[PDB]
C-alpha cells in the first residue's frame, strides 16, 4: 500500500507531465497521494499562470466578510458579518494597514504559534467565494477556469445527462483569515491556486479517519451537534493542532506558497489561515474514485449549509433516498 502513514506528499511535474490534468491526478494517487487527503504540485519552471497582477485592483469584493470568533483560543467557532463592498486595491491598502497587518515574526512556525495563541481576539475580514478567474485564457496546463466538469464526469461515469454549471471562485485574504474545518460539497476534490501574496497554512485529516474528526467535534461542539448530525458543513469549527494531538487525531500541516497548487482529495477534512495578504483561486472537480465518495457524503438538512444550484443534481442522482430532505434545507 502506498504512503501508509498517509504523509502530505509533494510532487514536481515536468511540463510534459503537465499537460493531461487527469492523467496527473491518478499518478499523484498511484504514488498513495490522497492518503493524505492533501498534495501540494509546484508547476514546472516553464508554466505561468498569467503574465502580471499589476491590473487585478479594480476587481469588486461585494460582500466581503468579517470573521467574527467565539470560544477559547484553540477551539472556537466564528461567523461571518457582512461589510460593504470594495475593491481589490481597497482591501490590499485595509489588509497592510496597522490594524490587520502581518506582525514582525521569525519564521512560518513562529507565525503559526501567533496564529493560534492570539486569533479569536481579532476579527480579519475575508474576500471569499467570489465568482471569476485570474488564468489567462491562453494558458493551457492546469487553468482552473478550463477543467472537466463534474456534470460530464457524473455523464460519463453513470450515463445521466444532469443540469449545473462547474465554474472557479477567487479569496483575498489577509493575516488571521480562516478557513474552518470541512470537506467539500458532496466530498468532492479541491484545487487551489495562490495566485500572489503571502502563504496560506493548511491541515487536514487523513480521509480514513474523518470519522474520527467528526467524533472530536461533536464532543467539543455539543450545542452544535444537537441542531444537525453534520453541522461541520456549516463551515464554522476550528480546533488547533494542539487540540488534536491531545485527543490523538491523526493530521498533518503544510504551508502552500505564491506559485503553488493544493489538491484536496474526497472526504479530506481541512482548515487553515492566511500569513497575510493574497489571492487564491480554487474549483472543486471529479474523478471516476470520486463517486463511490459522492454516494455516502453526509448531508446538511437543517437549514444551515446553503449551497448551489449544481450540488442538487448530485444528490437527486447519487443520493435518492436523501434528496427530499435535504432539498427542505434547502427550502
Ligand atoms: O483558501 C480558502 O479559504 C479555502 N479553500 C479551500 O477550502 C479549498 O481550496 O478547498
Ligand atoms: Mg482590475
Ligand atoms: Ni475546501
Ligand atoms: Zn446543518
Amino acid at each position: 500500500a502506498q504512503n501508509p502513514n498517509c504523509n502530505i506528499m509533494i510532487f514536481h511535474p515536468t511540463k510534459e507531465e503537465f499537460n493531461d490534468f487527469d492523467k496527473y491526478i491518478a499518478y499523484m494517487e498511484s504514488q498513495g497521494a490522497h492518503r493524505a487527503g492533501l498534495a501540494k504540485i509546484i508547476p514546472p519552471k516553464e508554466w505561468k499562470a498569467r503574465e502580471t497582477y499589476d491590473n487585478i485592483s479594480e476587481i469588486l469584493i461585494a460582500t466581503p466578510l468579517q470573521q467574527v470568533a467565539s470560544g477559547r483560543a484553540g477551539v472556537f467557532t466564528q461567523y461571518h458579518k457582512k461589510k460593504k463592498a470594495m475593491t481589490v486595491g481597497e482591501y490590499r491598502h485595509l489588509a497592510n494597514s496597522k490594524k490587520y497587518q502581518t506582525p514582525p515574526h521569525q519564521n512560518f512556525e513562529d507565525l503559526e504559534r501567533k496564529y493560534w495563541k492570539n486569533r479569536i481576539y481579532n476579527s480579519p475580514i475575508y474576500g471569499a467565494d467570489i465568482s471569476g478567474s485570474l488564468f489567462d485564457e491562453n494558458t493551457k496546463q492546469w487553468n482552473l477556469g478550463h477543467l472537466g466538469t463534474i456534470q460530464d464526469l457524473l455523464e460519463k461515469e453513470c450515463g445521466v445527462v444532469i443540469e449545473g454549471v462547474n465554474t472557479p471562485y477567487l479569496y483575498f485574504g489577509m493575516w488571521k483569515t480562516t478557513f474552518a474545518w470541512h470537506t467539500e460539497d458532496m466530498d468532492l476534490y479541491s484545487i487551489n491556486y495562490l495566485h500572489l501574496g503571502e502563504p496560506k497554512t493548511w491541515y487536514v485529516v487523513p480521509p480514513e479517519h474523518g470519522q474520527r474528526l467528526e467524533r472530536l467535534a461533536r464532543e467539543l461542539f455539543p450545542g452544535s451537534s444537537r441542531g444537525c448530525g453534520a453541522f461541520l458543513r456549516h463551515k464554522v469549527a476550528l480546533i488547533s493542532p494542539t487540540v488534536l494531538k491531545e485527543n490523538g487525531i491523526p493530521f498533518n500541516r503544510i504551508t502552500q506558497e505564491a506559485g503553488e497548487f493544493m489538491v484536496t482529495f474526497p472526504y479530506g477534512y481541512h482548515a487553515g489561515f492566511n500569513h497575510g495578504f493574497n489571492c487564491a483561486e480554487a474549483i472543486n472537480f471529479a474523478t471516476p474514485r470520486w463517486i463511490d465518495y459522492g454516494k455516502m457524503a453526509s448531508q446538511c438538512s437543517c437549514g444551515e449549509a446553503r449551497v448551489t444550484f449544481s450540488m442538487d443534481a448530485f444528490v437527486r442522482i447519487l443520493q435518492p433516498e436523501r434528496y427530499d430532505l435535504w432539498k427542505r434545507g434547502q427550502d
